[PDB]
């Protein structure tokens, strides 16, 4: 898996490449790993995966949510992983077909796919929360290993772990803004996501070395 | 929405060149284009602009929004500063998620689509079995545009039953994906095409040829 430094992945959800570019590079020494999404690729471009990879010695997990039908996700991790992520986030719910276009992609171009599971606002208890498990119980079947649990339910967030073994890489975002606890999440994800927390404090590079602190033991 | 010949193209080629070549061979055909992320993430957001400028079409941003709230709230106010009209949303992470992007729609003046139940095999798993509460949950919202599967034509009547006539009905999985384009409009009001056309020899022969198949509907 991963080794991810101080188990914890900055979700850059900044959405300019001055700002993106700037907090990033003030946590580079406590993080390794940056997650950027749709609110910053649609803002500046594809092109900013390879600013980062230039700037920071960081690895990039592409936070797409893969959700459309096999051939369309087949495209989409092609021109994600052709731009330098190093794996891409695929949602489960969806079905069985779609998540296996996305592994096919992957093993093809020697890059990773994380399931994400349950998500951890309000509104997943209305759909996704009901299908979770089986959708985690999908993934072993197909050979995912690297998945995404919520931080905001620990016991779901357990009961997913328990699915897919300790084996497999768990990564777990509603930390901080959403009111997940770091060290709690820690007893049952690899890493933890962290977002808001960090980018809209007034010392990014306190704030993660604060919540570093916290989790010291761990 | 006024959808040219009840034809929604969807541009997933994945090449600049080509898709404006292919798009402008079928241009007197439509006026509304659905772009997704196989060619935004290929060529760019400033893609959306382009058609705009050289076609002049309504453009349908296929993003299929499936994030938190606040993260959902961003995609839609990058997507709709890059020109889009209307942008497709998720219905199977909620509530809070879909009225984000309500939000957004209202304040930049653009339109969400709602996709319920998917056209592909998988959808069978997880998706079907939610659709008909997620259409409920959209009327609940005030949804007024919704996104149905033209492989399984007794689902998509479904799904129109619970919008009602009034709301806008438009429908992949015409052609590539087994959906017949007249079948599918005894629903919808618009069908999405798109390797049909854009895979075709010819594409405005294809083009002029489904539409021909609905001639009188
Ligand atoms: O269930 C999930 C999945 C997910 O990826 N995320 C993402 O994780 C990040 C959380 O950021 P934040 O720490 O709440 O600011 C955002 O980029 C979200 O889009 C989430 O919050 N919940
Ligand atoms: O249920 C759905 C939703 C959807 O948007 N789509 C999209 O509709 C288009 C169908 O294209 P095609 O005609 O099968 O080539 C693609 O851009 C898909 O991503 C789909 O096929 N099924």
């Amino acid at each position: 898996v991963m080794d991810v430094m101080n188990r914890l992945i900055l979700a850059m959800d900044l959405m300019n490449r001055d700002d993106a570019l700037r907090v990033t590079g003030e946590v580079r020494e406590y993080i390794d790993t940056v997650k950027i999404g749709y609110p910053l690729v649609l803002s500046e471009g594809m092109d900013i995966i390879a600013e980062f990879r230039k700037r920071f010695g960081c690895r990039i997990i592409a936070d797409f949510k893969v959700a459309d039908i096999p051939e369309t996700n087949e495209k989409i991790c092609r021109a994600t992983f052709k731009a330098g992520a190093d794996a891409i986030i695929v949602h489960g719910f969806p079905g069985a077909d779609s998540v296996r276009a996305c592994l096919n992609v992957a093993e093809e171009m020697g890059r990773e796919v994380f399931l994400l599971t349950e998500m951890s606002h309000p509104g997943a208890e209305m759909f996704i929360q009901g299908a979770a498990d089986e959708i985690a119980r999908m993934g072993v079947d197909l050979g995912v290993k690297n998945y995404v649990g919520p931080s905001t339910r620990p016991e779901r967030l357990s009961r997913l772990r328990e699915i897919i073994g300790q084996d497999s890489f768990l990564i777990s975002p509603g930390v901080g803004a959403q009111g997940g606890d770091p060290g709690e999440t820690l007893r049952f994800a690899d890493a933890i996501i962290v977002g808001r927390s960090i980018y809209l404090a007034d010392n990014p590079a306190a704030a993660a070395a604060g919540a570093i602190e916290s989790i010291k033991d761990l």
